[PDB]
């Protein structure tokens, strides 16, 4: 329906504390993408539930992020979209 | 780059009581779209600065919300993609 250029995302995101570490919290020590769960990411970043939970549901609204249920709770992992995003970056890098 | 399904992101959105809000926000009382600051979207909606900052924030990432800035401020309207998923919803309705 709707075409999407990553190059504005990647530089809208890279403009937003949040969602930019939001975004590579997926991203492992190796480079390699990871599942986390909306506590781990939130733990593993320096912003409060709140901010961390919001924008992870956001995200996954957007597509950048997958959600699987698992047990009764649920895990994210970034989509195809999402990596795309996160090789802009790694680029800039 | 990305094609994208309005259908899906809707969807998403109506599954998530803070995104959904967020987005209705800027459509006013006779169905037209409107112009607000970050403050007025949270005062209008039933939950905190930070979930609905957040969620403001990771929309215009998505493109979903324009941003502008207005004296040394930023306001807020809803981008084509974002009329056109308030579209999806009106026609539930």
């Amino acid at each position: 329906f709707y075409t999407l250029n990553i190059a504005e995302i990647a530089e809208r995101i890279g403009n937003d504390d949040c969602a930019y570490q939001v975004l590579m919290a997926f991203i492992n020590e190796n480079g390699e993408a990871q599942m986390l769960n909306k506590t781990a990411v939130a733990e593993m970043i320096q912003l409060s539930k709140p901010t961390v939970f919001a924008t992870v549901n956001s995200f996954y609204c957007a597509g950048y992020i997958d959600e699987t249920r698992v047990g009764r709770s649920k895990i994210y992992t970034l989509s195809d979209l999402g990596v795309e995003i996160v090789e802009c970056f790694k680029q800039k890098a």
